[PDB]
């Protein structure tokens, strides 16, 4: 009974992680990523919800949402590349070069989040993957708001905080994790992890730049009203060294414009007109059509 309705778009491959399934979109051929959720075993409408209103470059896409009795499907983006976290094990540590290469794509991602209204809370290299083009897609909305070693010291004492805020200091921990392969903030025992957060002193490798050290320092501040902004990140010396430009975090991926090859080729699949059809697709239901048209557009920048 629970698979059944999936089953009539969708063939079933390898369980690689909610479940995560992997499978082919029968229509286009696509490669999927299925997330499955036990709705008796369990966040889930978080997600969704946010999700539905999120669509960028560097945000694994939500395809298509399923409900049964039992479970909770969600079809998302095919991110073949695996976790940013194995591959920062996989080299040790990056170079600061080819951490500022990632970091500007993370970047990109949580300030286009902030500016749709929402705050992630939960990020981390394991919620990073990478796509076939090597491009980073943030995953696990499940915490989103309107994982102790990357949360904030005010997040784990109960305080109340800003989620923008939060994020910016998971994102000083992920900055240092990316450039050292290590934690700041490391530690067996649970209190003794949480009196090393509060406290926020953290080791300073000799292979850091002056520059490095300066950006942990403005991200890393106990004070949340000391941290850095969004804003101020997006044009920061360091995050424009070797590129000359700030972050673009604005969407290329829109909701509004059709792409008229994709219109094209999912209309030979439907009985309707060309009017009836971009109606259909403008509604976004995250159904079947939905997930058709936003993988055909995959299809087309592959080519
Ligand atoms: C299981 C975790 C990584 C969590 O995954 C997710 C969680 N929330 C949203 C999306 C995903 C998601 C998206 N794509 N993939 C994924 C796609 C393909 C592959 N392999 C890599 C090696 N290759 C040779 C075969 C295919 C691995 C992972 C997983």
């Amino acid at each position: 009974m629970d698979y059944d309705e999936l089953l009539k778009y969708y063939e079933l491959h390898e369980t690689i992680g909610a479940k995560v399934k992997l499978a082919c979109h029968i229509l286009t051929g696509e490669m999927v990523a299925i997330k499955i959720m036990d709705k008796n075993t369990l966040r889930i409408k978080t997600e969704i919800e946010a999700l539905k209103n999120l669509r960028h470059q560097h945000i694994c896409q939500l395809y298509h949402v399923l409900e049964t009795a039992n479970k909770i499907f969600m079809v998302l983006e095919y991110c073949p590349g695996g976790e940013l976290f194995d591959y920062i094990i996989s080299q040790d540590r990056l170079s600061e070069e080819e951490t500022r290469v990632v970091f500007r794509q993370i970047v990109s991602a949580v300030a286009y989040v902030h500016s749709q209204g929402y705050a992630h809370r939960d990020l981390k290299p394991e919620n990073l993957l990478f796509d076939e083009y090597h491009k980073l897609k943030l995953i696990d909305f499940g915490l989103c708001a309107k994982s102790l070693a990357y949360a904030a010291p005010e997040l784990i004492q109960g305080k109340s905080y800003l989620g923008s805020e939060a994020d910016v200091w998971s994102m000083g921990i992920l900055l240092y994790v990316l450039m050292c392969g290590f934690l700041p903030f490391d530690d067996d025992n649970v209190m003794a992890l949480y009196k090393k957060i509060m406290r926020g002193k953290y080791d300073v490798p000799k292979w850091l730049s002056p520059s490095s050290i300066l950006l942990l320092q403005q991200m890393l501040q106990v004070d949340p009203k000391k941290r850095i902004s969004m804003k101020n990140l997006l044009n920061h010396p360091w995050i424009m060294q070797d590129y000359n430009y700030p972050v673009e975090w604005q969407s290329k991926n829109p909701f509004i414009h059709l792409d008229d090859d994709c219109v094209t080729e999912l209309s030979v699949h439907h009985r309707n007109n060309r009017q009836t059809m971009e109606d259909l697709i403008s509604l976004w239901q995250y159904d079947h059509l939905t997930a058709t048209y936003l993988l055909l557009l995959a299809k087309k920048a592959r080519g």
